[PDB]
């Protein structure tokens, strides 16, 4: 029958899925994860997951306080600035180590829709 299906009937597209890398592991290709305004309500409440889910008291002492780009240049502050298979590095006392978190690296994460 057909009562209330949680997600295997029709279902529209949205939120964004970017690969989160913590700052300083080279070797960690980092995880995935997704963001929409339904899981986070903000930036906070994502690195507040995001502690979690990469925390590794190693290179990433509180887990995650920040967001950077995939370069370091800036860090984003709203939900706004990530966009669709994009590639983040979380930060907290840091300076940013500028490694090949994606050089030589497979893309095709963005990719399981």
């Amino acid at each position: 029958g057909a009562m209330d299906p949680e997600f295997a009937l029709s279902n529209e597209k949205k939120a964004k899925k970017v690969r989160f890398y913590r700052n300083g592991d080279r070797y960690f290709k980092g995880i995935v994860y997704a963001v929409s305004s339904d899981r986070f309500r903000s930036f906070d409440a994502l690195l507040a997951d995001l502690t979690r889910s990469l925390s590794d008291n190693i290179n990433l002492p509180q887990g995650v306080r920040y967001i950077y780009t995939i370069d370091g240049s800036r860090k984003i502050g709203s939900m706004d600035e990530l966009e669709e298979g994009e590639s983040y590095v979380c930060s907290s006392d840091n300076f940013f180590k500028k490694v090949e978190y994606t050089k030589n690296v497979n893309p095709n994460w963005s990719v399981n829709v």
